[PDB]
């Protein structure tokens, strides 16, 4: 069996991770949480287990095989790799390493095959990128794909648990208490790093992540960046605007697409519902279509509203849910390490070639 | 001075309505408020007098010079084509009237033009419909519309004051007692009058109003059709997603458009900042940008994040807010009521139009 390290075991993702663990046919003989030094040497469960986590460190890694980074793209960027130096297969949750030409970006149902060159960090897309990936592959495969325009509807969880705990503290004052949401306090939301935050209750905040020089967020460009990586074609035109909503869990896409060549609209629902981690919900005659509520807590991707463009011939809409912490994140990143084992590709890399930053 | 009635005055667009009837310039001798049996005899402000509520009826509308109606289509249908042969000017809120080509479908800003050859019925439009029209007719009026793209994110006030309450009640539920959201129970949204209810709370819902036989819903194809009426041009390609989320006021929208002649960004921002009833909220570099709690209360419309395609020479991204019941509902009314009375145009109608129901 393996030696399994969660690094960033103790917040939002890392809870899933360990859930994910808990549920996998890994065979792990050795689990280890790994987090900062606020939370070094607290206690935290695997099954019945007692797990003291550990403060990350350059030389955490020796005796792990696997190690699940989810801890912010600082920490990816410091010490995944010292991981692949000291031999592990690093599956890495961040944005840090996902354009490097040395990494995989992977959605197993998608571009598996990229793993086999893998030189000991495999990196997973972000949330909203993933469940997109699902709904479209089998689209793109049988028709083609020209442009995605996308426009999110994304839960507090993506921004992490501060973001949950200061949403929730938001939604009290302003039900319990009657404050006016304008009234609010916000600490974190639209993004912990960004100059000025703004209240989540009832409100929809068009920024997440922060600005880039072409008025887009990272969010959106990441969407744009990651989607041509995932599908191996530089031609996908995408453009997107990310919106944060007053939702814990699961992400919500409103997509459009226009393929190459035209697809019936029964064909699509059926090819959508024939490959492996989507989910055709989508029946209107019985009001059936992704719900986030229904979403939060499984590991497929739920599509629907599926319907062509009033006036593009090529063109179709849709919507897209997951579960952000699952599909988006953990069950991604725990999916990556099953389809690894299964390839016989968790082994040491003989070649660094990612830079080592604390000398 | 005008005799004016409000037929719904009690409810969430009633509500403002009254609001924004006492902060207008109308000259008003007498104010009347109408609603259904239910609500006749219960006393109702108007500034600090107060109005007895009346039930509507087909002989309601002796004396009046303009009703402002909010009470559903089925109300609409029924009593306002009455008001009309009583010389009323109505201003309908509803979607009975909107398609009917004896109907100004009437945004202020865009097409008061249209309201000169009314026959005693102006429709204002969906809400949703009202703030994307402000927002992008200074860019037809420069560049020319090809096409639309959008996707709202619709307050839950858009179906009224019992979805208020409901939404109240179910986040309650959830923050307060434990309940998961996926257990809770709903009886309105995402729309009454249809089959099965689902909870809005930590949600998103794809469905505003019911389907229709192209599996759009009849929200995402009013804004495609009033689109088309109100800037008078049946060859803009308009598609729309309608999502419900979990805000009580003010609506958001996603909007993407193909212009016909490249727009520079700049010349963009400039225009719909110089457009009565648009604001332009616009500084990235300090995160500012429209949103919903800031637009709750101003009749303006609030437009940003607005940016070039990253492929589409002419493609135009923005985000648009205002409040669904201010300028997509009451404001909207109570404005054409005042440019009616600008224009000379609260009198009564020789030609009867509409058949009585
Ligand atoms: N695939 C996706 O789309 C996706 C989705 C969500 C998140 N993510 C990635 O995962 C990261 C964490 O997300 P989250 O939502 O779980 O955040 P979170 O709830 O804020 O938790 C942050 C985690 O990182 C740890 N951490 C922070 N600084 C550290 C350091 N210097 N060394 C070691 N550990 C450190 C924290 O440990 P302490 O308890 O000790 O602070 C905690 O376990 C994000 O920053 C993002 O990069 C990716
Ligand atoms: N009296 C009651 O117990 C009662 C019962 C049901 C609904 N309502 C109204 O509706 C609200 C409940 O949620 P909602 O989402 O349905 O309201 P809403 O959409 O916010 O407003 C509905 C409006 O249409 C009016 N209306 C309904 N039927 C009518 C009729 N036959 N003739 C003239 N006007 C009519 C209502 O007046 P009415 O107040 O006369 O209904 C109300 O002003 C209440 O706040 C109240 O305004 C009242
Ligand atoms: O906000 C969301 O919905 C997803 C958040 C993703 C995220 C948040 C903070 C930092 C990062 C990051 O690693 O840069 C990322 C990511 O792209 O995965
Ligand atoms: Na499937
Ligand atoms: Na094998």
């Amino acid at each position: 069996g393996y030696t399994v390290a969660v690094v960033g075991a103790t917040g939002a993702v890392g809870a899933q991770m360990i859930k994910m663990l808990e549920e996998s046919t890994l065979p792990i003989d050795k689990i280890r949480y790994l987090a900062s030094a606020r939370s070094a040497g607290k206690s935290l469960k695997f099954k019945d287990q007692d797990i003291t986590i550990e403060e990350t460190t350059e030389t955490a890694f020796e005796g792990v095989d696997i190690a699940l980074f989810s801890a912010g793209s600082s920490t990816s960027a410091k010490y995944a790799p010292y991981a692949v130096k000291a031999g592990v297969v690093v599956v890495d949750n961040t944005s840090y390493f996902r354009q490097n030409p040395d990494v995989p970006l992977v959605v197993p149902e998608v571009n598996a095959h990229a793993l086999d060159a893998h030189n000991g960090i495999i990196a997973c897309p972000n949330c909203s990128t993933i469940q997109m990936m699902v709904a479209l592959e089998p689209v793109r495969q049988k028709w083609g794909l020209d442009r995605i325009i996308v426009s999110t509807y994304q839960a507090v969880s993506g921004a992490g648990m501060g973001a949950i705990l200061e949403t929730q503290r938001e939604l009290r004052e302003v039900l319990n208490d009657g404050v006016k949401p304008c009234d609010l306090h916000a600490e974190i939301l639209p993004s912990g790093g960004d100059k000025k935050h703004y209240p989540i209750a009832f409100n929809a905040l068009p920024q997440i992540d922060v600005f880039t020089d072409n008025d887009y967020t990272y969010e959106e460009m990441k969407m744009t960046k990651e989607t041509k990586k995932i599908m191996e074609d530089d031609s996908i035109a995408v453009s997107a605007t990310c919106v944060r909503i007053p939702v814990l869990s699961a992400h919500s896409e409103s997509v459009y697409i226009e393929t190459k060549e035209v697809a019936p609209i029964e064909e699509v629902k059926a090819a959508i519902a024939a490959f492996p981690g989507a989910v055709l919900e989508d029946d209107v005659a019985h009001q059936i279509y992704p719900q986030a509520i229904n979403a939060v807590g499984s590991r497929d991707t739920f599509v629907g509203r599926i319907r062509k463009d009033l006036d593009a011939e090529k063109g179709i809409h849709m919507w897209v849910v997951s579960d952000n912490l699952l599909k988006g994140a953990a069950w991604n990143s725990v999916q990556i390490a099953e389809t690894l084992h299964e390839r016989g590709l968790v082994r040491p890399t003989a070649e660094l070639k990612f830079e080592l930053k604390l000398e």
